[PDB]
């Protein structure tokens, strides 16, 4: 994963490896370079820094120069810094008796996919989810999740042109009563970019649903612009977590690496959609897979 991140945060480590005890200046070259690898991979410049301050704390209170194989000891406090930057430890949203969650994040971030993906996962899971089409200007967004719902065996309500918040509330209700729902999942109005129309309507949308869970789903591939979207997101309309997508084709990791760290949210799943897991990654960022 991210591939020239870990190329060179492998070489790092791998130029210290059977030399037998480094010194502080090797030390200190290599804390560079890690640094260096972070910062090309659009790792935001204080997560950079502070990773490697990490390390260096870590990898001294570890005596790493009077290791015999201190790339070891280097290779352990870096997985650790790695882990703890891409959250620690693996978390999911917390699911009562009923759910309503929207979707939100910008067309390109694969939301509406995702929505249905989610749909899928909960569903093999136990639950009865239901997706709902939430763009009122659009009825191509709307149609994109119909048939998504279709291929997942999902039930979608799909909004009206210009439907009111109450509107389209009262009938997500009466839906969820009768079918049963418990896990409601709404795929808000995706655009190209932000601007206030688009703020105003998704906070007011959430004011009149009261979402108990609201995912930002971001294109791994933006880098650090996704998370300068999150922080918009989360000021103007309120995020709980955050779901990456493309994963695959982000050679980087800046805005996995950096999103605890800048926005403070979970990141609950990775995008065809698993639960988000910082210790595969890390690991996988290192070359253990
Ligand atoms: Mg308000």
């Amino acid at each position: 994963m991210f591939q020239q991140l870990s190329a060179r945060l492998q070489e790092a480590i791998g130029r210290l490896r059977g030399r037998g005890r480094i010194t502080e200046e090797d030390l200190k070259a290599t804390l560079r370079e890690i640094r260096r690898a972070l910062m090309d991979a659009d790792v935001n410049l204080e997560v950079a820094r502070d990773f490697v301050e990490r390390v260096r704390e870590e990898a001294l209170g570890k005596q790493v120069l009077e290791s015999l194989t201190p790339a070891e000891v280097i290779l352990a406090t870096v997985y650790e810094a790695l882990k703890e930057a891409l959250g620690g430890e693996a978390r999911l949203p917390v699911l009562k008796d009923r759910n309503l969650w929207f979707l939100v994040g910008l067309q390109g971030s694969g939301k509406t996919t995702t929505a249905a993906k989610l749909a899928l996962y909960y569903k093999g899971k136990g639950r009865r989810p239901l997706l709902v089409a939430a763009d009122t200007q659009r009825p191509a967004a709307r149609e994109q999740l119909r048939l998504l719902g279709e291929k997942v065996g999902v039930p979608v309500l799909e909004v009206m042109d210009g439907e009111s918040p109450e509107s389209i509330r009262r009938r997500v209700e009466e839906k969820a009563r009768l079918e049963a729902r418990d896990l409601i999942l709404v795929d808000t109005a995706g655009r190209l970019q932000i601007d206030e129309p688009l703020m105003g309507e998704l906070a007011r949308l959430k004011e009149v649903l009261g979402p108990d869970e609201v995912l930002l789903v971001l294109d791994a591939m933006t880098g650090q612009e996704a998370l300068s979207v999150a922080r918009a997101f989360d000021e103007k309309v309120g995020v709980t977590g955050l779901v990456l997508t493309k994963l695959d084709g982000d050679a980087r990791g800046g805005a996995a690496l950096s999103a605890r760290h800048v926005t403070g949210k979970p990141i609950y799943f990775a995008g065809g959609l698993e639960p988000f897991y910082p210790e595969r990654l890390a690991g996988r960022i290192l070359g253990m897979g």
